[PDB]
């Protein structure tokens, strides 16, 4: 699966000027896999976003070229950009999708986790059918029901609120 | 659920110059969560509301944007302001809302509630009305069909009331 | 319910400068509900009223502000004041009325609140009618009848005359 | 029927930078149909109101780019230049001309809408011409012989008092 | 530990306006620690207490910012906003919070503390109860309990009784 | 090791408009080492932060730029951006971690230090850890357990307490 220079594309045509050019500042400074060459100053100082799209892929591949410019949009400060160029280039699938076995047979602060997406996400019907399962487990399962119609941020609140819960869990999930 | 750029907008847009420059200020050595960056100085203390709203939605997502926003506007002690971006960003949706099965089981004191809503929010008709209810629980179900006119004020009215009444029920329903 | 920003800007209007100068003194030294900042010293000293019942309303919320408001001017003893503040925030809502069946019911000594409003606020007829009555709660609810053309004063009167009466009802009633 | 481009373009053109730059902020949160991509910020937070003029219309057609931008002008609060864009796009038609037979033949309160109108939009000759009418039907029927000579404000101001005298035959009419 | 910023920014915006001239004035003079700048005339006498915090933390350190601060108030003699500074830059960390066991082990006139910190600060039922102590250290160990309870001026208040009372043991203290 | 353009750009980004041109004004007359030439007027009084950066780093070298540029900054009087500049380029390594053993082994007043220490750093269980100690070596081999979670500001904050209390140590130390 490729298709990733729309991504890229799209991530870089929603930067200003004055954030392209720290972007391409910053390109020339970024630590590099072995075997991967860095773009000349030459030409990279002049390109807009349309060549700089073509120039990534082209020295770096399509998978690395996507996860470079993610890591170095992070570094700059911006998260949205970053987020959205991940949600594209990994499709629809977030972390609590790889674990979703683990996170309903493991979890037990669901509390934590509905407060910290009431309003937010959560309607008001939604909460109360969640809560009225019986035991964990039958909470998780309720909930991830509604995961489908979520976006990235949504994903991205729901794996912060685990992560301040319980901090243990989701760094064995990690390993 | 989104939209949270127009809530931060509305809420960046109210205050005068003198209170902005304070919350630009403010944001410089407020404490931030980890993976998240900080916003330069040199673009910082020269934006205006609008692009101080597009920032703010660029580095730090929208709810957690919305967030950090509602907690520096609370620091400075614009309650006001940090209770309509909270009502903004929730919904309609209060705390109230959210333990409204426990609060119509396991409150006890509601003339104290009474007293404290006469007047300001309730009527004197619905005053009597719930009066007029036998047991406290229906005298709770009778109080809360008056809450879809309330707005977020009188909420928080009622939540205050309740909390000087008894802080025990509304710390263990928070814990 | 709200509105609460004319009847501050009503109130803090009809005080002089001198007295005004004292009030924002005390503003300064009043305790305060937990959760809520205090005004600072260098912009403070320097408002008239027409910023102060601003920045009352913004620091804090128009049921709140009200409350404060009408508490400080109560310890600066400005009576009048204060009474028009609570009449105007609570509505034309009094302790009579919130009460009215108990004090219909449960109340012995009308003759005493008779005299005690003969001539200030009843006139001749009114009395000669409310006298004419065969039993004490005919009599209260014939006394009532005379109460939606009356003001805060009236009422405040009628107050003090009961607790006079019938401190023991009263303190019950509150309580 | 075309020509959008000219009434966007002299909406688009009364209207100060300040308020642009917030119509070009609200123009990337604001919900679009099923099928319509959204403006890159890389060149909306640059272009002017000639350019953003050619950009909405390529990027939306002209009659779904002048309803998004009426709504966002009225979201933003601006209601002359929305109505000013609305009676251009539709040209002289308004909300009356199209139910105008269902108005002469249901209203019944017309002295209500000549008093509303008097002296505003109506002349003394127009209004006692109005009066000399015997049933409410030529009353309808002449006042309407007027409208020719109106412009869109004095038509909204006739809907206007039409919604505020018999709201349930505009709410039956409009849907 | 930072958030200094904070902390002068307290200090500078509760005091008035024609103070605020004498303490930029006053900075153009105090004396400096070597290896630090002094702030030009031409950009000092016009900034408000925004720019000023921002650039005092600039020019110095925070650490030092907040001292060269502190030091200029208590010249000006404005000991209660110095005080506070203090107070809120060392946490609430006082002198009898580091020489704790040295006091408890090392003071003898208890009866004049007492009587000094007896209404002011000691309640009857805790001032009785500290009296009901059999020897010195246990009457400091029991004062000692009540002192988290207790803020910046009861502390100060202490340690000057301590000054009047044994001047020796605190200069021994502090050298 | 490299990576000194990324801190050379953090350092240029934190400082206004009105410094920049400051900065790059002193840049046209400070000191050279041999064999390094000037930058021409004609291209320098117009760079923004990102070319500046990238002009230093291309006619002097990476340490030689880094310590050029925080020499200017250091000269102009911000401190603050010289500090930060000096940590990210010398990593995490400060004069007390150079001179550890020495410092552990040759140092007398530790009660100074941990007096100036006090409160802003330590916290009052440290500070008790450490005064638990009996001998001077062991005092200053629990208080160097505490530098990690330390900052820049802190080890400077040690260094001049130092350097009051004994310069002899450190201007041995430092030649």
């Amino acid at each position: 699966m490729g298709r990733a220079r729309d991504a890229i594309l799209d991530a870089l045509e929603n930067l200003t000027a004055e954030e392209l050019k720290k972007f391409k500042l910053k390109l020339l400074s970024v630590p590099l896999r072995e075997g991967y060459g860095r773009i000349p100053r030459g030409a990279l100082l002049s390109m807009d976003a349309l060549d700089l799209t073509d120039k990534l892929v082209s020295f770096y591949l399509e998978t690395y070229g996507a996860e470079l410019t993610a890591n170095v949009l992070r570094d700059m400060g911006l998260q949205e950009m970053a987020g959205q160029l991940q949600a594209a280039t990994h499709q629809g699938l977030h972390f609590i999708d790889q674990h979703r076995a683990a996170l309903i047979a493991r979890v037990t602060n669901v509390e934590w986790l509905l407060d910290a997406l009431y309003g937010k996400v959560l309607t008001d019907e939604q909460y109360q059918a969640v809560r009225a399962e019986p035991t964990n487990p039958s909470k998780m399962r309720k909930l991830f029901s509604f995961t489908p119609a979520w976006n990235w941020t949504c994903k991205d609140l729901l794996l912060q609120a685990l992560r301040e819960s319980q901090s243990y869990l989701v760094e064995d999930l990690e390993r």
